DNA sequence: CATCGTCGTTAACAAATGTTAATGCCTAC
DNA sequence: GTAGGCATTAACATTTGTTAACGACGAT
């Protein structure tokens, strides 16, 4: 965190340079048959997934330091058909062959715990997501991701909490969600505000009262609270 | 298991105890978390959360050689309050708290590679089993299941198909999807065949055609095909 | 010699959400 | 000036949540 810029400076080390990606630009792609770990220094990105009649799903995001893996390590063979495309208008990621990194990370083991981490933080937040996202329909999932946008990426300001996603596609939120349509978004996003909690005011979502959305994805919440304590004691 | 029985008598080599887990019992819980990793060698156990209004969900079932962690190595916290509640008569697992491994890995990575890639599996299969779940709704998180109990509990008879497990009753079924109510799921098992996609004959659940399941859980799939591709052979 | 449970099925009604369409507003170009 | 992207709302089809009745089956 600290973990992620001492393993920045380990791979500038092996003389792997970064490289600067742009806005809608793809990483990797579902099509690409090489694999790749990926060390997301700085921007935000998502991983998305194209069926094969177009019906696209937006798995999760990716912000700031992370590692995305496209690959296994031993067999170098591929994990599954996804797309890593880039949000923020310029994000920084550094590009390794699957090929090395195990020859990275025999090496020394507090880079090689580093990547383990993050890892065994993606299957609690999975789980977390899958849970919250089943027990109610596709309201559930709406807050559960919205949660998930109000810690990370929320700002604290005099009027309410607003996200910092600058912008944000309501047709991408349905995405995010189960919802494959633009209008049952709308449908639940005015219906989303209420008894009580949200607002849209110029053209950016603002978060009021976080409780409601809480109860309704609680263990997202209680994810953050242990795997995530400072992101999620900024706003409690 | 091959790569995974080696590792075995790693664990009782520094001298670590084989447990004997018999039917309900919970290797771990909610309410008392106190934080593992497990090995699972044999047997079939389920994961499941339970929240306060009391309803209840199976967010996966583990079965043979495969890890389990219900803490983070670093911080030795909790990764979150769960359930691994044995769905099997048999069961031998093996208990090690986090304090322990951290360094019990340090080791020798030849085993830690095999410990990372069964994280790099199961963060596939929760993305896949998000996927497919999410885009068809309901009707889509039952031939997701189904197709899953069909790979990895498969049989074959002139049947057509068949799960191995007994004691799969569809309240539980229903758990491991979103569905709350038992007659929920016969609603969808019965209409799922009068397009006759499996037989509940003899009180067990006898499918059919694999492509219709196959077509609801594509990602899922393609999951078994790129890891755990062997018992995507079996069934092809 | 069985029964009291389960558990599966079906019907019927309240609710959510999938789906298509019509509208008026926009910035992109 | 467009042409298309996006938000919103309406009206309707389908899916589901929910409860309950009926009835079969099997631990016991
Ligand atoms: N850098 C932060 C955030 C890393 C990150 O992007 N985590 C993912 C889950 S593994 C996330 O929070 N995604 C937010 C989303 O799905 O919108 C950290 O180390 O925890
Ligand atoms: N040990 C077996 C099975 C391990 C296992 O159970 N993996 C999980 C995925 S992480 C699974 O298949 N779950 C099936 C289910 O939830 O029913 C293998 O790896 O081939």
């Amino acid at each position: 965190n600290a973990q992620a810029e001492e393993f920045k400076k380990y791979l500038e080390t092996n003389g792997i340079k970064p490289k600067q990606f742009h806005k809608k630009e793809l990483i990797f792609n579902q099509w690409d048959p090489q694999e790749y770990c990926i060390f997301l220094y700085d921007g935000i990105t998502k991983l998305t997934s194209i069926s094969e009649n177009g019906t696209i799903m937006n798995l999760q995001y990716y912000k700031g330091a992370f590692v995305i893996m496209s690959g296994f390590i031993d067999t170098e063979t591929s994990v599954g058909y996804y797309n890593l495309e880039v949000i923020s208008e310029q994000a920084t990621a550094y590009v390794i062959k699957i090929n090395e990194l195990k020859e990275l990370l025999s090496k020394n083991l507090t880079h090689f715990f580093y990547v383990f981490q993050t890892l065994q933080k993606q299957v609690s937040y999975s789980l977390a997501k899958f849970n919250d996202f089943s027990i109610n329909g596709k309201l559930g999932s709406i807050c559960g991701q919205l949660l998930i946008l109000t810690y990370v990426y929320g700002k604290e300001t005099p009027d309410g909490i607003k996200i910092t996603l600058d912008n944000l596609t309501m047709q991408e939120l349905g995405y995010s969600s189960g919802i494959a349509h633009s209008s049952a978004v709308s449908r639940i996003i005015s219906k989303l505000k209420q008894e009580k909690v949200i607002v849209y005011k110029n053209s950016c979502f603002y978060v009021q009262n976080l409780d409601y959305l809480k109860r309704y994805a609680p263990k997202l919440d209680e994810w953050f609270y242990l795997a995530c304590p400072a992101t999620w004691g900024k706003l409690n």
